[PDB]
């Protein structure tokens, strides 16, 4: 029953494009993945758990790119590592924007969302603390602030930053600029003495 | 009337730091007051236009307190300087977290609390652009990212991680050590050549 599951999901993301979770009903879902409403609630219990599977999908793929790269680095200085690892984050959920959205509005009544994305970002702030304590272990960064506060909140600004350039926010950097202005305040802030 | 405006105001704010503004009523605003029901429909429209109040009088509260720091500067080092700015806001919005709180639960369903914080931020934004700005000017700074698009992602930044920090969120920089890493960030971010 994938075909039917992934109809869902694709259905789901691309309505999600024009229109709020709430603006769209499990008849949409199951019209636009060729089905019967009865028979969408054989592969999902409601169009919540829709949105919480997309979302899942969309924060392990960033996970899996990101694992990726910690097995395969790059030749390359400092400051393109880091550029590479959040390119992972910004080319991830910058190629789906309406899923991210809807899940950002979904954490407020949605404990499976909101653990969902606690529990990677934990994941991802840990990463980053390991890269930085290595980085000051072969003497290449100083020894600043406690690593894991440093990196928890370069992680949340990320996490912040990203999200309102692909909303285009009122204020927020333009997205074609966002990259750039974040690599730059991690590289600083990560081996910069004061 | 301002002694019973600022009487559902105080009320208000008490008991927001046990339930959010769902969970609380006009009755309970109005018993709090000493009011009937219908006089508080005397001062305000609803409830969600007291939480609104509220929000706008921390906000102007913490604006003006940057205010005064603009007029009255501090002698001391560059660091210095932007942790005293920095602590305007941890400090304003940190006695406050209650309304920091419910506000930021409410923009998703009120485009007068959206409207109010990103009107604000921008004006915080163009400051802090404004600072860096003076002090390339005269040597102290490094002309590197351009100056508005660092001080909006380093003003965000802010905003989510004061935010999970008041909120004793998972993840979160402890409140302790927040003011620290904030201002470590903003310095070697404003100050750093590469
Ligand atoms: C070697 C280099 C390591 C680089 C590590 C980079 C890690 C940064 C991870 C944090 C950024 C995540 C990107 C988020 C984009 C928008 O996020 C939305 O918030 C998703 C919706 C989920 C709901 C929760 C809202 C608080
Ligand atoms: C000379 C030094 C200048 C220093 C300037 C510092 C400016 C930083 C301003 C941004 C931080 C604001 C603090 C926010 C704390 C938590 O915010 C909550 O989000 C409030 C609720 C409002 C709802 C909107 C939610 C996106």
């Amino acid at each position: 029953g994938d075909d039917r599951e992934l109809a869902i999901l694709a259905t789901a993301e691309n309505l999600l494009e024009d229109r709020p979770l709430a603006d769209i009903s499990v008849d949409d879902l199951a019209k636009g993945a060729g089905i019967s409403r009865p028979t969408f609630y054989f592969y999902f219990p409601s169009k919540e758990a829709v949105l919480l599977t997309l979302l899942d999908r969309v924060v392990n793929q960033a996970d899996m790119a990101l694992q990726t790269l910690a097995e395969n680095p790059a030749d390359t200085d400092r400051e393109n590592m880091w550029r590479t690892g959040i390119n992972v984050f910004f080319e991830t959920f910058g190629s789906h924007k309406a899923v991210t959205r809807a899940g950002q509005a979904a954490r407020a009544t949605s404990v499976e969302v909101a653990e969902l994305w606690s529990t990677f970002m934990q994941k991802w702030i840990a990463y980053t603390a390991a890269v930085i304590d290595a980085e000051r272990d072969r003497g290449a960064a100083p020894r600043t602030l406690p690593a894991h506060e440093l990196a928890t909140a370069l992680n949340l600004m990320n996490e912040r930053t990203l999200f309102a350039s692909f909303a285009g926010e009122q204020p927020s950097v333009p997205e074609a600029r966002v990259l750039d202005t974040l690599v730059h305040i991690w590289v600083t802030s990560i081996y910069g003495e004061n």
